[PDB]
């Protein structure tokens, strides 16, 4: 799967039929070719086979509290398959066992992967009480933090990563973005040097692979919270493989508004450029100026942004949440990653109801290779 | 007066009277039986008898603005009796002789007590001048200077005590509270290391004596303003003799409602802990919380708070003014103190229209000891 097998054989072998004459059309200009081809490798890079493989060398324990719903379950059965994670399953065991029966898969309670109880664990009395203690102060008395670990998966999970029994955890599935990201933030923590959080969801599209955030986190984000969106998504984005290119999307072109949302960018990006100057991002830009090379060099010559984007920086969740949701149906594609948390302290992401079975496999998979180093 | 008497004398006895047999019911719980004898004698004080004693020790000069009205002239009587202070009348002459004969009292103009007359002075001419030079980037003409120290003469006794003719004021049983306390805070300015004041009203409670903070001067205070009215207020009642419990309202119990209200008592908790991490304080909580200490110890067992609280650090002035008026009527009992003014740094307090005869002798005395220190 090298990427660079298209950059040295094509050319390679051109230039050997070229001396040998069989040629009709010589591509005199031979960089440009190698500029060519380099570019398909980078518009259409996996990033998710390296990502597997590193999953089966080392697995690692997956909580998903919402064990019953059947997306899960089907998930569950190729993660066992694929030998990716060891699956942690909260819910009614009664009712998980009759699905699976119903589903006709494989796995085996208490031998391919085991099940946490939420009505009733042996580790009780020590959860809710560990659960009390972080939100004593922020509105949770000690009668509901019992009724919560009952009846909220997700607060199960969190404690477990938390206490150091699971590596990572994967939730969302099923309920409202925010209601699992409360109890995620309030328990885990920010990583440290990090005071936002950050949401991303990726699409392959014609113009490559693309990233778009911040979709679900913050309504509004402010300056410094773009700014260190952004920065998180180029560190993981070049965990990836791919290079990262940031372009700051807006209304306004190149200043074309002055209005408040196009100020806010502008100054995210010189708080960009003084964090880390590596990075190559231009803003503020329409979206197409962001894909389409041609466009932007003619808005801008010297434009530092080289090619198509491929990370897109959003103002407000609005325009994010509407232009994902609207690209996801117009690009039609495998699924590559859903929503992926950053800045939270321990490996975690939260999913969405309408989040297919592969989606889950993929994100399951991420998070067990987020698990790997601390 | 002596509290420690009840602490010492019954555990001895009772435990004479086990060894001697005739106790017909032993307390094996001796340290218990302790916690309990002292706790009743921090809630029923007396920290008034000591400040009349000190008082009484080195009288000082006191100027009271409200010289014809009745009240004040009641309360002169009893002081001249008592002996707490020298009282300095400002009014007409001949409306307070008058007024004496009609009230049958034993006071003689020259002797017991100092008439000032607000229509004519000696000193007329020193005393606009020198309000002028205090109020003249204030609005204050001079021909606006003379009318007013002949009007209001609450004006005229502020000016004394900045002279150091008279050692204290006491004002406030006619008109608006911020119609003297303004005057009050630009002639005598705050006190150095202070940049906010409040208004501390103080009542008898079955929980024990209870102060309430900010009943006054403050319709909204700033999370800084709020955390130096609470510093301010635990170290005046020090000065009582009481220990300082102070536990801020609000609302919200612990966090359960996130509003600008609570987030601004906690950001107040952090300010305080900082600037003097003894003050035993916790918050925010429910009113029932601070006093009923079972009831705080249900939601937050670990609060450092101790036993009923005594001072009650309210969010916005509409709240503690509030709850003064409804409790000092559900309140029995106790004169206490009235109205008392922190951060000014001349000694002076401002009353209301509706303080008894009894509360302007209280806070005569007050202020004489605030006067013996510098």
């Amino acid at each position: 799967f090298d990427p660079r097998l298209i950059v040295k054989i094509a050319p390679a072998v051109a230039k050997a039929a070229m001396e040998s004459g069989v040629a009709t059309r010589p591509i005199a200009d031979f960089d440009v070719y190698i500029d060519k081809l380099t570019e398909f490798v980078y518009k259409t890079n996996l990033f998710m086979k390296p990502i597997f493989s590193q999953a089966r060398k080392a697995p690692k324990r997956v909580v998903l509290p919402e064990g019953e719903e059947a997306r899960v379950l089907h998930a569950t059965q190729e993660l066992v398959t694929l030998g990716l994670a060891k699956p942690i399953l909260i819910g009614r065991p009664n009712v998980i066992e009759m699905r699976i029966q119903k589903l006709g898969l494989q796995i085996k309670a208490g031998v391919d992967f085991e099940i946490v109880n939420n009505e009733s664990d042996p580790r009780f009395k020590e959860y809710w009480t560990e659960y009390f203690q972080i939100m004593k102060r922020r509105g949770v008395t000690q009668e509901q933090a019992q009724r919560a670990l009952i009846s909220n998966p997700t607060v199960i999970g969190a404690i477990m990563v938390q206490r150091g029994e699971a590596d990572a955890m994967i939730c969302g599935t099923v309920g409202d973005y925010h209601e699992h990201f409360s109890v995620v933030k309030n328990v885990f923590g920010y990583r440290d040097g990090v005071h936002t959080a950050g949401a991303m969801n990726a699409l392959l599209l014609p113009s490559g692979n693309t990233f778009i955030a911040d979709t679900y986190v913050n309504d509004e984000p402010d300056a410094e919270e773009l700014a260190e969106i952004t920065l998180m998504a180029a560190e993981t984005v070049r965990r990836f493989g791919i290079e990262p290119r940031v372009a700051l999307l807006s209304h306004s072109n190149f200043g074309s508004s002055d209005c408040p949302s196009s100020s806010k960018m502008r100054q995210a990006l010189e708080l960009v450029r003084e964090r880390a100057p590596e990075l190559m991002i231009d803003g503020e830009m329409h979206g197409d100026a962001a894909l389409v090379e041609a466009i932007r060099n003619d808005r801008m010559p010297d434009s530092s942004l080289k090619g198509s984007a491929n990370i897109l920086v959003m103002p407000n969740m609005e325009a994010a949440r509407i232009s994902y949701n609207l690209l996801r149906v117009s690009s039609s594609e495998g699924v590559t990653v859903g929503p992926v948390l950053m800045g939270v302290a321990k490996p975690v992401h939260v999913l969405t109801p309408i989040a297919s079975v592969r989606r889950i496999v993929n994100m399951v998979a991420l998070a067990v290779v987020e698990a790997q180093t601390q």
